[PDB]
C-alpha cells in the first residue's frame, strides 16, 4: 500500500477488507445536512505541557512524535468521554493547491489537512485503544494557501533532514498550540484512520476554521520522498485518501 497507481486506496480493500467498512474515513461534510447538536460541549485542548521527541518520515508521510507516558498534552470535552493522549500529528497534502485534504466541506478540498492523533487513556496504550470503538480521537485541521504560519516554520526547516523513508530526527520543544486556529467550532462523527490498517476506532473532530500557510511552506512538504535513500525518487505528494460513504451515519455540528 501507498498512493501509487498500483497500490493506491482503490487497492487497499484486498489487504485490509475493512477498507469497505461501515464507519470508514474521510467523508464529505455536507454543512447543510450536519445536525446542530446543542448537547455538545466545547473542546478542551491542554497542550501547554507538550513534549515533542522527534520527526520521522515513515514512507507515506512524516510524524511528529510526542511523549505519552503522562497527561502532558490532552484533549477532553466536546463529544468525547474522558481524556485522550496526543501521541502524534502528521499531514496530508496534494501535488497542487486544489487538492490535499482528506475531509471535504461541501465538496471543497483544501491544500492540506493536519491530523492530531490521541488515544483514550482508559485503555492504557495505543495498541489497546485501536481495539476499541472509542479508542482514538482525531483532531482535524484544514490548511489553506495564504499567509505564512510562524508556528510551522520549525517543522518545515527540519524536513531537509528526514528527506527519505526511514529518516528521523530529534524534534523537542515543539509547541503544537501554534498549529491551532482561533476558533474551536467543529463537526464530529464516528470514523477510522485514513490509512492502513484503517481501524474503525476513531471519533473525528474536524474544525470549521482552517489555518493559513504560505506557498513556500507547503512547497517544502512536496519535496519529501516516499522512497528510501538510494532508491529511484518518487516525491511524496497526494498522500491523501478519497472520501468514503457516510452510510447512514450522521455528522454533528457544535455551531
Ligand atoms: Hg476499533
Ligand atoms: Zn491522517
Amino acid at each position: 500500500w501507498g498512493y501509487g497507481k498500483h497500490n493506491g486506496p482503490e487497492h487497499w480493500h484486498k489487504d485490509f477488507p475493512i477498507a469497505k467498512g461501515e464507519r470508514q474515513s474521510p467523508v464529505d461534510i455536507d454543512t447543510h445536512t450536519a445536525k446542530y447538536d446543542p448537547s455538545l460541549k466545547p473542546l478542551s485542548v491542554s497542550y501547554d505541557q507538550a513534549t515533542s521527541l522527534r520527526i520521522l518520515n515513515n514512507g507515506h508521510a512524516f510524524n511528529v512524535e510526542f511523549d505519552d507516558s503522562q497527561d502532558k498534552a490532552v484533549l477532553k470535552g466536546g463529544p468525547l468521554d474522558g481524556t485522550y493522549r496526543l501521541i502524534q500529528f502528521h499531514f496530508h497534502w496534494g501535488s497542487l493547491d486544489g487538492q490535499g485534504s482528506e475531509h471535504t466541506v461541501d465538496k471543497k478540498k483544501y491544500a492540506a489537512e493536519l491530523h492530531l492523533v490521541h488515544w483514550n487513556t482508559k485503555y492504557g496504550d495505543f495498541g489497546k485503544a485501536v481495539q476499541q470503538p472509542d479508542g482514538l480521537a482525531g483532531l482535524g485541521i484544514f490548511l489553506k494557501v495564504g499567509s505564512a504560519k510562524p508556528g510551522l516554520q520549525k517543522v518545515v526547516d527540519v524536513l531537509d533532514s528526514i528527506k527519505t523513508k526511514g529518516k528521523s530526527a530529534d524534534f523537542t520543544n515543539f509547541d503544537p498550540r501554534g498549529l491551532l486556529p482561533e476558533s474551536l467550532d467543529y463537526w464530529t462523527y464516528p470514523g477510522s484512520l485514513t490509512t492502513p490498517p484503517l481501524l474503525e476506532c476513531v471519533t473525528w473532530i474536524v474544525l470549521k476554521e482552517p489555518i493559513s500557510v504560505s506557498s513556500e511552506q507547503v512547497l517544502k512538504f512536496r519535496k519529501l520522498n516516499f522512497n528510501g535513500e538510494g532508491e529511484p525518487e518518487e516525491l511524496m505528494v497526494d498522500n491523501w485518501r478519497p472520501a468514503q460513504p457516510l452510510k447512514n451515519r450522521q455528522i454533528k455540528a457544535s455551531f
